[PDB]
């Protein structure tokens, strides 16, 4: 079970990361974290913190340092985008597993995909059908849920 640390500068807050849990409510300074754009973004949801964030590019050097990690967190595994809103989502530590946080899309990290087909919830026609016949989605999977 790995951990989290706030975004407000210098503070001391941190928590575990948990499969059904995308924000963190610091108790040092009160500020919600999103534990998957791993920010602070208050009055936005994700689409929204994300395009501003690019849209900081022109010019920020801090955004564009950061816009331009991402982009090869992308090209390279360790984060991907929603298969269904096309969001950036970045890994939560231990969790195989994670719900979008905008379009609640069931996403199996392990395969960097869908879990289910459209229909969601028990459709295996699509996804990454773990377990089905026995069969992890892959060997490394401990619980994609
Ligand atoms: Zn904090
Ligand atoms: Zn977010
Ligand atoms: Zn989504
Ligand atoms: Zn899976
Ligand atoms: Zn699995």
């Amino acid at each position: 079970g790995p951990s989290y640390h706030c975004k407000t500068p210098d503070c001391k807050g941190w928590c575990f990361f948990e499969d059904d849990v995308n924000e963190f409510t610091c108790p040092v300074c009160f500020h919600v974290n999103c534990l998957l754009c791993k920010a602070i973004h208050e009055q936005m949801n994700c689409k929204e913190y994300q395009e501003d964030l690019a849209l900081r590019a022109q010019n920020d050097v801090a955004a564009r340092q950061t816009t331009e990690m991402l982009k090869v967190m992308l090209q390279q595994g360790e984060a991907m985008r929603c298969p269904q809103c096309q969001i950036v989502v970045q890994k939560k530590d231990g969790c195989d597993w994670i719900r979008c946080t905008v379009c609640h899309t069931e996403i199996c990290w392990v395969t960097k995909g869908p879990r289910w087909g459209p229909g969601g919830p028990g459709d295996t026609s699509g996804g990454c059908r773990c377990r089905v016949n026995g069969i992890p989605c892959h060997p490394s999977c401990q619980n994609c849920h």
